[PDB]
Formats: C-alpha cells, sequence, structure tokens
C-alpha cells in the first residue's frame, strides 16, 4: 500500500507532497524531500509527543492517515474520496488549490481542515470554506508585505510572475489590486507559468520577461519547482545580476530552488511566514534509519534520494552526518496544526467527559461542527514557544520574515534582512548585491 | 422530490440552472424561466424524441436524472454526487464554473459530460478535463470575434466587464492578450462584478467606467442577472447615449438582461454561436400545461412566474398566446447535446450488440473510456439541420453569430448583423444607432 496507517482512538488525516507531480500528463514524478519528507514526518513527530503527554490527551492516543497528492489538486481529490466513507480531521494540505479542491468535499462530510502551508486569500470565505482553518496567515498580508519591500527599495516598475492555480494567479492579484488602489508602484507585465510546462517554456518566459528591460524586479508567486527552472533559464541565457527577484513563501528560505544555482539567485529577497526551528524535531528526524522506520513507507524511496544510492547502500548512513540536512521552513506549522487539533480534543473531552480519564461513551463519534468550535476558540503556545491562534475567518495573523539570499567567500546563507508584522521593519544597510546591461527605447 | 426522475435502460445526468443563487447565506432564490425551464424542458423533448424515434436506438428507452444547480458551483457540487457511489453520461451545466467543478468529480469515476453553454478556455485541456465535451466553442474564438468587432467599428479606447468566476474573467484575459498583441485596440480599465455584491455595487461599477469618458465602448462577460443590474443602474444614472454595450454568448439575444429596460440597451452589439430557432420545440412547449406536465416538478413554480398569479391561476392559461414567449439561444445546444449522447449509444450498440434490437448482455455495464471514444468520433446533422462534430480537444468549431440591438417605432428585436467563422463578416448596411 502507498499510505501511512496508523490505528488510534481518534484518527487523523494527512496531506502532503511527498512526490512532486510528474512531467506532462503524469501524475507522479520525482520525490520531495524537504517539502515532503521533512513535512510528513514532522506529523508522526508530533502525534508521538501528543500520546507520550501524559497531559495532553490522557489515556487517549491519536491515529494516522497520511497520504501523498503528488503536489496535483486532482490527485489529491480521488485520495481524499478514502477519508470520507472513520476520520474526524483533517492536517493539510501544502498547495492552495489541493487544499481547495479537498476542502470543497470536506465540508460536505462536515469534517474540519487544518492546513499548514496553503495561503490563497480565497480559503478566507466562511461560506465557501466553512470548515478549513489554517495556522499561516493568507496572502492579504503578504502582498501588502511585498508592496512595502518593493516601495522600500523604490522599484517602482515591477513584473510579476506565477505558477498556474489559486495560490500563484491570486497571490499576484492581490499585489495587483494594492498597487492600482494606494501607492505609485506600476507592473510591466504578468506572466503565467504553465500547470504543464512544455519543452523550452521557462527560456520563453524569461525572453518574455525581457521585454521590459526596465522591469528588473520580479515579484514571484511560483512553487519550488517552477522557480528552480526560472533560475536554471536565466542561468543558461546569461542573466546574471539583471532580474531583482522577490520571492513568496514558496520560495522561502529553501535549499531547493536554489541548490547548484547560488550565483543567479544572489540578491534575492524572499518572504516566510514568522517561524522558528524547532530542536525537537531535528533530534528525532537524525535517528530516523532504514531499520527502525518501517512506519514511513516513503522512507525508503528518501533514503536512495538523500544519500545517493541504490537499495549501493549500506544502511548503516545518517542523517545530517552523511548528507547535507537543514529543517524545511514550514516544520513549525505542521507540528502546530496537530497540536491545534490536539488541544481541541482535548478540550471537548473536558466538556464532554467531565471526569474519566480517556474516550468517554459520549464522545464515541465525534461532531465535525462541534470540534471546528473548539479549534476556532483553541489559544496555546506553539512547538517554538510561538503562541497559536485563530481568528473569525479560522486564519493566523499576518506576521512574517524576510530574507535575502547572500554569498561571502564561499558561504550561502538567507541572512533575515527585516520583518512584517502589520508594518514593514526592513533594514537596508545589510542587504548586499550583485554586479550587473539592458538598453531601452520606450 | 426537488429532482426530475424518469427510469429508462440507460439513464442520463442533466444539470440545469432552475432558480438563481440567493442574496444573503440563501443558496438557492428566483426561478429562471429562459435560461432555466426553457434549457430543462428541451432535454426531455429530445428524450421523448429518441423513444419516439424507431430508427435511433431502436426498442432502447433513455432514462434521466436532472438536478437543480441553483447557479452555485458548491451546491452542483453536492448534487453531482448523486450520479455516483447508474449514470452513463452527464449533460451540463450551463456556467464554466459549475461545469469545471463537476467535470473535476466525474472524471475519477469516468462518467463523460456534454456541455451546452460552458465557453471557458480552461475545458478544452485534455489533461485537466478528460471526460469533458461541449458543442459550443471555446471563448478564445469568441474573444478574438469581440476584437475583430471593436476595431471593425473604431472603437480603439475600451473598457472591460466581468462577473467573478472562469467564464467572466477568463473570457476577458483571453479579451485582453489579444487586445495586448493588437494595436487598434486599447483597454482602459478592467472591472470585476463580484460573487456577492453589496447593495449599491451597480451604480459604483457605472460611476467608476465613468472615470474614463473617452472608453465609451465596453465589453461585456457577465450573467443574466449582472447584465440587467448594470443596464439597471445605467438607466438610474441616465447614461442611455454614453455606453456602447458588446455582450458575450451571455448576453446573446435574451430578453431577460433588457425587460423593460430597452432604451438604454439600444444599439448594443452581441455575440452568440451560430444557432437556429427548432420549430419542433415550440409545438412541444406551447402544449406543456399544469395538467399534462406533472414530469416537471419546477412546472408549478414556472406557472407562477410566467403568467403572473397564484395556485388566481386558472389553469386554463397557455404559454405564447396569454404570456410572451420566445425560446431560449441555446436550445438548440441543449437538444443537440442530448442527441451526441444518443448517437455515441447507438453507435456503441451496433459494434457490441450485432443484430440484437434491443439492449445485448455485452451492453449490460457502459465503459465510460469506451463511450467518451464515440462521443468524441460522432457526425450527424443536428435538430436545426446544421452537422454537429468534436475535434481532438472535445470542442466544436468556432462558429458565431452577430446580432445588434434595434428599436423600431415601438418594435424591439436583435437583428443578425453579421457573422464569424474564423474571419469577420460584418454587415454594416444593417446597424442602427
Ligand atoms: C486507560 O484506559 C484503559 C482501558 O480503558 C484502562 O484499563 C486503564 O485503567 C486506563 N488508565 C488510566 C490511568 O486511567
Ligand atoms: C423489445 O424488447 C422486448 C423485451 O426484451 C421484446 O419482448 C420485444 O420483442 C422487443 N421488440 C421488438 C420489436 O423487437
Ligand atoms: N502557500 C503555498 C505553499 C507553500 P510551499 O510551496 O508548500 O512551501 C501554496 O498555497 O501553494
Ligand atoms: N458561456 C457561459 C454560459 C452562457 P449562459 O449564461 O448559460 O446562457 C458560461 O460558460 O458561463
Amino acid at each position: 500500500a502507498h499510505s501511512i496507517r496508523v490505528d488510534g482512538d481518534i484518527i487523523l488525516g494527512g496531506l502532503f507532497p511527498v512526490h512532486a507531480k510528474g512531467e506532462r500528463g503524469v501524475p507522479c514524478g520525482e520525490l520531495k524531500k524537504e517539502k515532503g519528507i521533512h513535512r510528513l514526518e514532522a506529523m508522526l513527530y508530533a502525534i508521538d509527543q501528543i500520546n507520550k503527554d501524559p497531559d495532553l490527551l490522557s489515556n487517549i492516543t491519536l491515529g494516522v492517515r497520511i497520504l501523498d497528492t503528488c503536489s496535483r489538486d486532482t490527485y489529491a481529490l480521488e485520495q481524499s474520496l478514502t477519508f470520507v466513507q472513520k476520520i474526524s480531521g483533517v492536517i493539510g494540505a501544502a498547495a492552495s488549490s489541493v487544499s481547495i479542491m479537498v476542502a470543497n468535499i470536506l465540508r460536505l462530510f462536515k469534517i474540519p481542515q487544518i492546513s499548514y502551508a496553503s495561503t490563497a486569500p480565497e480559503l478566507s470565505d466562511n461560506t465557501r470554506y466553512d470548515f478549513f482553518s489554517r495556522v499561516v496567515p493568507p496572502d492579504s498580508y503578504q502582498a501588502q508585505a511585498m508592496v512595502d519591500i518593493v516601495t522600500a527599495l523604490g522599484w517602482n516598475y515591477v513584473s510579476t510572475l506565477a505558477s498556474e492555480g489559486n495560490y500563484g494567479e491570486s497571490g499576484v492579484e492581490a499585489f495587483t489590486q494594492i498597487s492600482r488602489e494606494i501607492g505609485g508602484v506600476s507592473i510591466a507585465q504578468s506572466q503565467k507559468i504553465p500547470r504543464e510546462p512544455r519543452p523550452g517554456e521557462f527560456e520563453k518566459i524569461i525572453k518574455r520577461l525581457l521585454e521590459t528591460p526596465n522591469a528588473r524586479a520580479v515579484i514571484m508567486f511560483a512553487n519550488e519547482d517552477d522557480i528552480r527552472r526560472i533560475l536554471e533559464a536565466a542561468k543558461k541565457l546569461n542573466q546574471s545580476g539583471h532580474f531583482l527577484w522577490i520571492g513568496s513563501d514558496s520560495w522561502g528560505s529553501k535549499i531547493a530552488p536554489v541548490y547548484q544555482q547560488e550565483e543567479i539567485a544572489e540578491g534575492a529577497v524572499t518572504i516566510l511566514p514568522k517561524r522558528a526551528s524547532i530542536d525537537g524535531f531535528d533530534r528525532y528526524f537524525r535517528s530516523r534509519t532504514l531499520a527502525n522506520n518501517r512506519r514511513n513507507v516513503w522512507f525508503a524511496e528518501f533514503w536512495e534520494e538523500n544519500f545517493g544510492c541504490k537499495l549501493k547502500c549500506t544502511g548503516l548512513e545518517r542523517i545530517a552526518r552523511d548528507s547535507s540536512y537543514e529543517q524545511e521552513g514550514k516544520v513549525q506549522f505542521v507540528i502546530d496544526a496537530v497540536y491545534s487539533m490536539a488541544y481541541a480534543l482535548h478540550n471537548m473531552h473536558k466538556d464532554l467527559c467531565p471526569g474519566y480519564i480517556g474516550l468517554c461513551p459520549r464522545m464515541s463519534t465525534i461532531d465535525g461542527k462541534e470540534l471546528l468550535g473548539y479549534i476556532r476558540a483553541v489559544n496555546f503556545n506553539g512547538s517554538a514557544g510561538t503562541p497559536v491562534t485563530f481568528n473569525e475567518n479560522g486564519d493566523a495573523p499576518g506576521r512574517y520574515d524576510i530574507f535575502q539570499y547572500q554569498i561571502t567567500n564561499k558561504s550561502t546563507e538567507y541572512k533575515v534582512i527585516g520583518h512584517w508584522t502589520n508594518q514593514l521593519h526592513l533594514k537596508v544597510e545589510d542587504m548586499q548585491w550583485a554586479h550587473r546591461t539592458h538598453p531601452a527605447s520606450e
């Protein structure tokens, strides 16, 4: 079976992009190490810590039903059909278009949903997505953050690039609407990366962006696989230093789009929601091996991809020791999403079963509308010490960290250059730039 | 029951916007006479004709299951779940955003879909919507036709108006893409009508269009209810001779957006896919009464809306005789969608059942992938006499009729001023201002 299934008292659903979308038609392709495995194992980590915890859900064990989405909303729709036939809540998904398609069918069967990565403004709708919630802020605030950064840098002439789907198109739309409403920020052109990219499509996009030579700055709402190929095409056409990249949360502080393409990505300003690196997950993930992690059905494929061998592999390899490892940026949000579900179940248990230590007969079948009420009313400190809470729409506060990709001597890092919390707090003095030429006649 | 269920050998699904979307938290609202009932009854008419026909599907009766979409895609998704868990094929829907959501769930259970009104270019994609087909052409040709009409009339400065959803936004996007490449057409502003509009919204939209008074021409990709309220606000602010209206297929030759607002809609150039009025349906629909049409569950509500009475109503009222009636513009496409399904089942019957006059043991279960091939390869003269065919993508050819709303003395009509078949053919001599 191509699924992770662990039995418990209350079973929680899981949607993760373990594999990236295949090239042209093919549903599933290459494995996602950071975006897939790191986040998937973070849910398993959280559940293990909750079941261990004597205070949170005493004498109660959470179940597991993790399914692969293959970076496709169409593929995730038929996978989400297995949730409805027992599943009490769903953690996920990653991409907004994927979360939207699943939320359309979960609301009819009244199953609460908490996402860890989906940021599309449409998901804030309390009528169309009444059972949807998220521990990440909507793109309404991220677009405003990117407007402020562009204003501070004085780049009044910008181009926009987006991946086909809700996140890319409506994220850029949010940036465009703010530009038209207030300020002197003007948009040169809006390009869209197709969902099924043709051979040589990425080379054509770069050439299309060169049709406005004055527009050096590019606002980018694209997935990590698209960013890598955009930067690859920019290197292929010798456009080093020309484009000034502005990346959203899908870019973040990720190693995937910049791997082996460090020089072309220099000086790129990136956005990511307020998060911290969790030491607890790092200790757990490093201890995971081929021998002890049979629970993860995709871990064998991960082993082959992480160390670069065929199952050639000794089995005595260790993560972070034999290969490069850094915790994925949204690992915190996966853990905080599971805890938000757990605390809500704990709070519902206190009202329905006031005496019994464990699952009582009154809490035999979990009501979807009732559980959702406890999710929205929950208030606790997360896995990083940061408070986790939901508003009237079921969204997280608009809090962001701003990074810049910098190269010094030989080392590369995403240096924290500022943060956006209701208003901008950018340090221009700490920003570094690469050396440049395209003449204009307009 | 809130649906029409007629049992047969092969059951066909139907999705029709009987009611419009509600105002507040309400899902279903006002009953649409033309867009809803006329088209719904056209499917029932088509099925009645096929069952009567001794040549097409001999000794085989087609069943039907028609559901209400209530103009909402989220409501239509709930209804479309009753088709799955037997349905061999689904006919519908009208709106593109509705058809898209339905096509997402039908492909998983391999149920072929033929639409009569949905024109969004996204639906042409063979990877995303592999089981979707349509007897109407995509908006990519309709947007090009609009650019040609705008260029020929000498309207270099234009404004765009779109209803929230796949049809409005992608229809305007396609227009903008062609206008961005060409030099003869330039866009002043792009307005978007909200899906859930607040009070006083339509008057604000008109005021925003008046911010650029040189842009008199307005290209509209809006639904029946949205066009009406746009024209209502324009009449309210006395903007009669100022605006020049360009209407898409959702405007067409319909009377619903222009009812009691004839003066404001004068000289409006509208487009519609090539169609003809069918005499066979008109004879059928005029004979439909409260007494004989118990089949249609919404017909009692339609009767109150059509004649303006309460069940006040005598029952002796007659359609066309007592109330103003004209066949809806897309009635042909509904009928041709059913015949496309019928001929495909007829051609599959010939290959699977050698010489049987009826269902053979091999025709026990209808394979969706196999039926899809017979739908795409179908070739027949339709209900209007015009040929019905599908291409590699599953689309009809980009053939359109161009109309203009003209007023003479007291009479009002949508006069044919030209047609678009890959190239523009506009008759300037038949236009009035
Ligand atoms: C936990 O639950 C089990 C089974 O219901 C029961 O036997 C046990 O006594 C419980 N333990 C505690 C500490 O309440
Ligand atoms: C129609 O089908 C029925 C039942 O299978 C059969 O009895 C009858 O002979 C058929 N009619 C003709 C004209 O073949
Ligand atoms: N907000 C993004 C997901 C961020 P990721 O690429 O998973 O790191 C989306 O909704 O598509
Ligand atoms: N082409 C339109 C439908 C036209 P109608 O308003 O049903 O007459 C759409 O795709 O939404």
